[PDB]
């Protein structure tokens, strides 16, 4: 999450690994319709719960995307259509910190030989520095992410750690993220706080770790 | 949500009024990098508690892309890049509940002078048929929806309704030829309802079920 962020342009976006414009051109009922979409990957998240720490184990992250939109609040018509000269730079712009996101460990499902629980534990290594296993994850909930716009579906795993799993760090391959421990005491306070940029997930994985997991421990 | 879904085809769009991609250029750590998002504007969400049927109201409607989505899932491919002869029918294709979901009455916030709470009482309106008080609304938390793809930020809203207060239709905007249909879930069968895989959910139903469970039910009776 290193929040120095200089240069920020905006420019044209042509193609894509991630982002895929498409129509899909459908009779309901009989009515004839068309929907613009874009076709992007499936992916995963993982929450973590260090047990030695009695923290849960979190990400935080620079997200040009997040950074982009921000822009555009404070600063209307900042992200309009670029023309072909190049890049526009943005003038005003915001510190890196207004892209700044926590969010649980997550990645893509776009290589084909990867398991959903293998990119899990992947993830998790690069991102929070955690040796994890297949086998030690439990399957959460499997939802479906910006229904209007995309079809992905992302799947959210838990699993239980201690420090001895964290044989190395996070950060990324090297990428810049911070590894963040949650303490439990202070979870739910942090989840409900709106100056933090935070996912659904990250809310969604805090109160249901306090609800459901948390008064069975011990 | 309608399940008879025929001729689907999948179209190139080169020129699109609906989507509106974008590359952001930047300097970090001294490397130079680049990243692919979408420009969308905010959402708000409203979960509505109907007291006098003991039941939570989400929508269910047909999503295009969520459609999209499962046929790809299930047939790799279906989602190739498109030619110019024109759209491509997707051979084989779905039931068309494969793209029915289940949500929370969500809207964009897009029209000017309304603030976040009224934006969502007129969904809940056009949506559900409710008519909601804005002051009336308690905010439950706001959060960036999509982070790795779009910089849009939804802000989720709960209130109690009453049977009176449906004094409107269902449906949506039949302009945008909207089929939206209105589900009232049970509350003791609303958490083995998120919990089930065999339905289209988004986060913000599992989450709002979870959260109504655990943070306004107990203190009803
Ligand atoms: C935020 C999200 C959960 O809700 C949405 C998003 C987009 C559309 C949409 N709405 N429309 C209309 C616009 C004008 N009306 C008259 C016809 C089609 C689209 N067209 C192509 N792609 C589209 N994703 C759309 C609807 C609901
Ligand atoms: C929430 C998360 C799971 O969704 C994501 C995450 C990363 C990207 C992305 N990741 N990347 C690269 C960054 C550098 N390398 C090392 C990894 C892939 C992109 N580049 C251009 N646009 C992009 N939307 C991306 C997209 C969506
Ligand atoms: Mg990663
Ligand atoms: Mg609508």
């Amino acid at each position: 999450s290193m929040e120095r962020i200089e240069g920020a342009s905006v420019g044209r976006c042509a193609a894509s690994p991630y982002l895929r414009p498409l129509t899909l051109h459908y009779r309901q009922n009989g009515a004839q319709k068309s929907w613009d979409f874009m076709k992007t990957h499936d992916s995963v998240t993982v929450l973590l719960f260090n047990s030695s720490r009695r923290s849960l184990v979190l990400v935080k992250q620079f997200r040009p995307a997040v950074y982009a939109g921000e822009v555009e609040r404070r600063f209307p018509g900042s992200l309009a259509a670029v023309d072909q000269d190049g890049p526009r730079e943005l003038q005003p712009a915001l510190p890196g910190s207004a892209g700044v996101t926590v969010e649980l460990c997550a990645g893509l499902v776009d290589q084909p030989g990867l398991s959903l629980e293998e990119v899990a534990c992947k993830e998790a290594w690069e991102e929070c520095g955690y040796h994890l296993a297949p086998s030690d994850l439990r399957r959460v909930a499997t939802y479906w992410s910006g229904v209007g716009l995309t079809g992905s579906r992302q799947t959210m795993f838990y699993t239980e750690v201690t420090d001895a799993q964290r044989s190395g760090p996070g950060g990324g391959l090297v990428e810049l993220i911070e590894v963040v421990h949650l303490p439990l005491e202070g979870a739910q306070a942090f989840a409900d706080d709106p100056d933090i940029p935070k996912t659904l997930g990250v809310i969604f994985g805090v109160s249901w770790f306090l609800s459901q997991v948390a008064p069975n421990l011990d």
